[PDB]
DNA sequence: CAACTGAAACCGAGAAACC
DNA sequence: GGTTTCTCGGTTTCAGTTG
């Protein structure tokens, strides 16, 4: 289970806009939740590149980008994982720059 | 897992909805009513009827508590039906110009 | 942005595929 | 036995068109 810290060290580093902590327990957090268009485009895949990039799913120059999948398959790994779960009455879905709310279980 | 194709089947034989009739013996071709809620010629309970039903059935919609939108119901369906493999749209057969306008699908097996 | 459209992006729930 | 991806079957948004 490489998730539970790769997402606490990728919301320390703080490279990600719109990726934030949410109380100074570390414990709560805000990820962005923006619909894709055509193309917003880059800047916001950087976290479901990483991702990516680290569980060696896509290498550089090997493979061909596909920013769809990459969002799809981080979300279908905090959703199915036990380490997160959604502050859904929290949840931001409705606004320019949303966000959605997760909590980090202890374990 | 698969219930549009089912669902659909039942509709048609259920006689509950004018103009969803089939088209041949076997049952493998179908006409469904087309009806623009602009228009005049659009009686807004019987046209929706089915679009309303598929948003019933699959609980996205929920009398007393949602609030009707037609043009959804009619969306949602059609994104479905074309979406799926199980239903083919006949676009040469389908008549989107005549006062009574329908479309015409083919159910593959 | 009223109703409508096709295409793409999106989603959860199992079912594999990994670990 | 423990996590993450893949598949499936539709659903919702995007960027317009009047289908």
């Amino acid at each position: 289970g490489k998730l539970r810290q790769w997402l606490i060290d990728q919301i320390d580093s703080g490279k990600y806009p719109g990726l934030v902590w949410e109380n100074e327990e570390k414990s709560i957090f805000r990820i962005p939740w923006k619909h894709a268009g055509k193309q917003n485009r880059e800047e916001d895949a950087a976290l479901f590149k990483a991702w990516a990039l680290f569980k060696g799913k896509f290498r550089e120059g090997i493979d061909k980008p596909d920013p769809p999948t990459w969002k799809r398959r981080l979300r279908c790994a905090l959703n199915k994982s036990n380490d997160f779960e959604e502050l859904v009455e929290r949840s931001q879905l409705d606004i320019s720059d949303p966000y959605k709310v997760y909590r980090i279980v202890p374990e």
